[PDB]
């Protein structure tokens, strides 16, 4: 087709040579409607903004390295079309500010009390304006009245929870979750931990008590079907792709392949449960979107938004993608042009 215009990838050469970005774009380009620009390591961490290269519709997002107020003041300076809201992967960093978003967009999430020690969620002036657009005000918070009422009830500020409940970092990208147990189901807890991506479980009969240093989301602890979890990938309002895999929060157990992977199983979303991925991907402003969701009996929740995610190794996946990204192009090109 006819030349529509230039893709920017502005992000970590380790996410731009993934199998699902090179798969992805090279069904953008392969026709002759757009022109990959980009941009490399050393030119996002050692070169001035100004100098970096341009496009007309640009892929940018957060990875571990990836300068994100400096690609913010890139997109600022320069305005290309974007399609992941940079300012709100920052939020991604904070549970609370992750739960408060989906709240504003009446995203179902676990029943929940927080302990934050912290003064709650920091945020610039940029971010707050940002926030505001999405419904949510950052408030400064004290650490709440608590108490362990007897060993299975937690009380915050007079409200109550009843074990088993999940005790969550707010830091996005701390994994250290602990889970405590009801004594009438043997009690204690499992700390659960990340090693390189590898995920493992410890099993503590004396766990009983909340943390008392750090700040902390208390979920409800939900009894999913099958003691699966749902990982969901959006690419806009109107497509989502969900796998299962197995919880190892009841007892431990991680199920991988042969190769060390996590096991996972396609699986069927409901109309609901399509609604709810539209508004994840909306309410954060990140057309391509990973969240996790849980299935309990009917009712659906978000516990985690992830961002930017592809799915790996599905061609009519990669196909879909490159499909959407390309009617998405088109159209902000009309409307430029
Ligand atoms: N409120 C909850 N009830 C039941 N399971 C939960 C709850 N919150 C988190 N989990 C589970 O705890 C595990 C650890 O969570 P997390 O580290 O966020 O997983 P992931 O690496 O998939 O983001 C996951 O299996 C997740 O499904």
């Amino acid at each position: 087709g006819a030349k529509v215009g230039k893709i920017g990838v502005c992000a970590m050469d380790a996410k731009v040579l993934s199998k699902p970005m090179r798969h992805i774009l090279n069904r953008l380009i392969e026709h002759g409607e757009f022109e990959t620009v980009i941009f490399g390591d050393k030119v996002i961490l050692d070169e001035r903004i100004e100098n970096w290269p341009t496009c007309d519709f640009l892929i940018s997002f957060f990875s571990s390295g990836f300068p994100l107020d400096k690609a913010i003041k890139y997109v600022k300076l320069r305005k290309p079309f974007i399609i992941n809201d940079l300012i709100m992967q920052k939020i991604l960093w904070d549970r609370r500010l992750c739960l408060q978003v989906l709240e504003a967009y009446n995203v179902p999430t676990p029943p929940r009390l927080e302990i934050s020690r912290d003064g709650g969620p920091r945020a610039n002036e940029e971010l707050r304006a940002k926030l505001r657009e999405h419904g949510v005000e950052v408030k400064p918070v004290e650490e709440p009245e608590w108490k362990m009422v007897d060993d299975d009830t937690l009380e915050v500020d007079g409200k109550t929870m009843t074990k088993p409940f999940v005790e969550k970092p707010v830091d996005g990208e701390d994994h250290n979750i602990y889970i405590y147990y009801h004594s009438k189901n043997g009690g204690g807890g499992r700390r659960l931990f990340r090693k390189v991506g590898n995920k493992s479980s410890e099993f503590d009969p004396t766990l009983v008590h909340p943390r008392t240093e750090g700040s902390y989301i208390y979920e409800q602890f939900m009894d999913t079907d099958n003691f699966e979890d749902v990982k969901a990938y959006t690419i806009g309002e109107n497509f989502c792709h969900a796998e299962t895999r197995k919880s190892p929060v009841v007892d431990g157990i991680v199920r991988r392949n042969t190769h060390g992977k996590e096991v996972r199983y396609i699986t069927e979303l409901s109309d609901e449960e399509k609604t709810i991925a539209g508004k994840v991907s909306k309410a954060f402003s990140q057309m391509i979107c990973g969240f996790d969701l849980l299935r309990v009996s009917g009712k659906s929740y978000v516990i985690d938004v992830n961002g930017f995610s592809f799915v790996k190794d599905n061609k009519a996946y990669y196909d879909s993608c490159a499909n959407i990204l390309r009617s998405t192009f088109i159209e902000a090109k009309k409307k430029m042009d």
